[PDB]
Protein backbone atom coordinates (compact mmCIF):
# COMPACT_ATOMS: atom_id res chain seq x y z
CA UNK A 1 0.00 0.00 0.00
CA UNK A 2 2.76 2.71 1.00
CA UNK A 3 4.17 1.99 -2.19
CA UNK A 4 0.99 2.54 -4.29
CA UNK A 5 0.85 5.84 -2.88
CA UNK A 6 4.21 6.30 -3.46
CA UNK A 7 2.90 5.68 -7.30
CA UNK A 8 -0.25 7.83 -7.46
CA UNK A 9 2.23 10.82 -5.50
CA UNK A 10 4.31 9.82 -8.40
CA UNK A 11 1.95 10.20 -11.44
CA UNK A 12 0.51 13.36 -9.70
CA UNK A 13 3.77 15.04 -10.19
CA UNK A 14 3.96 13.92 -13.78
CA UNK A 15 0.84 15.59 -14.55
CA UNK A 16 0.84 18.29 -12.39
CA UNK A 17 3.14 21.36 -14.01
CA UNK A 18 1.16 20.17 -17.12
CA UNK A 19 -2.04 20.58 -15.96
CA UNK A 20 -1.22 23.85 -14.31
CA UNK A 21 -0.38 25.39 -17.72
CA UNK A 22 -3.40 24.15 -19.17
CA UNK A 23 -4.89 26.13 -16.80
CA UNK A 24 -3.52 29.44 -17.10
CA UNK A 25 -3.78 29.13 -21.11
CA UNK A 26 -7.48 28.52 -20.91
CA UNK A 27 -7.51 31.41 -18.95
CA UNK A 28 -6.06 33.80 -21.76
CA UNK A 29 -5.77 37.43 -21.41
CA UNK A 30 -4.03 38.42 -18.76
CA UNK A 31 -2.69 35.01 -17.05
CA UNK A 32 0.00 34.21 -20.10
CA UNK A 33 1.75 37.45 -19.58
CA UNK A 34 1.97 37.88 -16.30
CA UNK A 35 1.81 34.38 -14.58
CA UNK A 36 4.55 34.84 -11.94
CA UNK A 37 2.23 37.46 -10.53
CA UNK A 38 -1.26 35.99 -10.89
CA UNK A 39 -0.78 32.03 -10.47
CA UNK A 40 2.24 31.97 -7.88
CA UNK A 41 1.77 29.59 -5.14
CA UNK A 42 0.11 31.48 -2.89
CA UNK A 43 -2.93 29.41 -0.84
CA UNK A 44 -3.42 31.15 2.09
CA UNK A 45 -4.35 29.02 4.62
CA UNK A 46 -3.14 26.02 2.94
CA UNK A 47 -2.61 22.54 4.71
CA UNK A 48 0.89 22.83 6.36
CA UNK A 49 3.18 20.47 5.57
CA UNK A 50 6.68 19.28 7.59
CA UNK A 51 9.32 16.83 5.87
CA UNK A 52 10.55 15.29 9.17
CA UNK A 53 8.02 14.07 10.79
CA UNK A 54 7.54 10.42 12.01
CA UNK A 55 5.51 8.69 9.07
CA UNK A 56 2.61 8.59 10.49
CA UNK A 57 2.29 12.16 11.05
CA UNK A 58 3.10 12.85 7.75
CA UNK A 59 -0.46 10.45 6.40
CA UNK A 60 -2.39 12.93 8.72
CA UNK A 61 -0.87 16.30 7.00
CA UNK A 62 -0.73 14.42 3.46
CA UNK A 63 -4.30 13.39 4.09
CA UNK A 64 -5.73 17.05 4.77
CA UNK A 65 -3.91 18.58 2.05
CA UNK A 66 -4.93 15.90 -0.60
CA UNK A 67 -8.59 17.01 1.13
CA UNK A 68 -8.08 20.67 1.12
CA UNK A 69 -6.99 20.02 -2.72
CA UNK A 70 -9.04 17.81 -4.30
CA UNK A 71 -11.97 20.12 -2.56
CA UNK A 72 -10.21 23.14 -3.79
CA UNK A 73 -10.21 21.51 -7.27
CA UNK A 74 -13.48 20.59 -7.62
CA UNK A 75 -14.25 24.23 -7.32
CA UNK A 76 -11.88 24.86 -10.17
CA UNK A 77 -13.57 22.82 -12.28
CA UNK A 78 -17.32 23.50 -11.55
CA UNK A 79 -16.14 27.38 -12.39
CA UNK A 80 -14.43 26.33 -15.39
CA UNK A 81 -16.90 24.72 -16.87
CA UNK A 82 -18.97 27.58 -17.15
CA UNK A 83 -16.05 29.96 -17.83
CA UNK A 84 -14.21 28.57 -20.62
CA UNK A 85 -16.32 25.66 -21.51
CA UNK A 86 -13.90 24.83 -24.70
CA UNK A 87 -10.82 23.85 -22.74
CA UNK A 88 -11.11 20.50 -23.23
CA UNK A 89 -7.43 19.03 -22.43
CA UNK A 90 -7.84 20.97 -19.64
CA UNK A 91 -11.58 20.06 -18.29
CA UNK A 92 -10.26 16.54 -18.02
CA UNK A 93 -6.55 16.82 -16.30
CA UNK A 94 -9.04 18.46 -13.86
CA UNK A 95 -10.70 15.67 -13.38
CA UNK A 96 -8.47 13.21 -14.38
CA UNK A 97 -6.71 14.66 -11.10
CA UNK A 98 -9.59 14.93 -8.63
CA UNK A 99 -9.59 11.28 -9.41
CA UNK A 100 -5.83 10.06 -8.42
CA UNK A 101 -6.52 12.24 -5.82
CA UNK A 102 -10.00 10.76 -4.91
CA UNK A 103 -7.65 7.10 -4.78
CA UNK A 104 -5.16 8.82 -2.55
CA UNK A 105 -7.41 9.82 0.31
CA UNK A 106 -8.92 6.33 0.59
CA UNK A 107 -5.44 4.87 0.55
CA UNK A 108 -4.08 7.40 3.11
CA UNK A 109 -6.52 7.11 5.05
CA UNK A 110 -6.94 3.04 5.18
CA UNK A 111 -2.78 3.10 6.74
CA UNK A 112 -4.57 5.28 8.78
CA UNK A 113 -7.30 3.76 10.28
CA UNK A 114 -5.69 0.35 10.31
CA UNK A 115 -2.19 -0.57 11.64
CA UNK A 116 -1.80 3.30 13.50
CA UNK A 117 -4.89 3.55 14.99
CA UNK A 118 -6.26 6.84 13.97
CA UNK A 119 -9.92 6.36 12.90
CA UNK A 120 -11.37 10.13 12.36
CA UNK A 121 -9.15 12.64 11.37
CA UNK A 122 -9.67 16.47 11.06
CA UNK A 123 -9.45 19.08 8.38
CA UNK A 124 -11.64 21.95 8.10
CA UNK A 125 -12.21 22.29 4.57
CA UNK A 126 -10.49 25.70 3.03
CA UNK A 127 -12.88 28.26 0.93
CA UNK A 128 -15.68 27.97 -0.50
CA UNK A 129 -14.80 30.55 -3.42
CA UNK A 130 -17.96 31.37 -5.72
CA UNK A 131 -18.95 34.81 -4.48
CA UNK A 132 -15.80 36.50 -5.80
CA UNK A 133 -16.00 38.59 -8.73
CA UNK A 134 -14.83 35.77 -11.80
CA UNK A 135 -11.84 37.43 -12.29
CA UNK A 136 -10.93 36.34 -8.63
CA UNK A 137 -12.30 32.85 -9.28
CA UNK A 138 -9.93 32.17 -11.87
CA UNK A 139 -7.22 33.77 -10.16
CA UNK A 140 -7.11 31.55 -6.91
CA UNK A 141 -8.04 28.60 -9.47
CA UNK A 142 -5.03 29.79 -10.77
CA UNK A 143 -2.61 30.33 -7.88
CA UNK A 144 -3.81 26.76 -6.07
CA UNK A 145 -2.77 24.74 -9.37
CA UNK A 146 0.36 26.57 -8.84
CA UNK A 147 0.90 25.63 -5.11
CA UNK A 148 -0.42 22.19 -6.04
CA UNK A 149 2.68 21.92 -8.36
CA UNK A 150 5.08 23.37 -6.05
CA UNK A 151 4.09 21.23 -2.94
CA UNK A 152 3.38 17.81 -4.93
CA UNK A 153 6.30 17.76 -5.85
CA UNK A 154 7.87 18.50 -2.27
CA UNK A 155 5.41 15.54 -1.03
CA UNK A 156 7.18 12.92 -3.57
CA UNK A 157 10.71 13.27 -1.64
CA UNK A 158 9.09 11.95 1.55
CA UNK A 159 7.47 8.96 1.20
Amino acid sequence: LMNQIRSQLAQLNGSANALFILYYTAQGEPFPNNLEKLCGPNVTDFPPFHANGTEKAKLVELYRIVVYLGTSLGNITRDQKILNPSALSLHSKLNATADILRGLLSNVLCRLCSKYHVGHVDVTYGPDTSGKDVFQKKKLGCQLLGKYKQVISVLAQAF
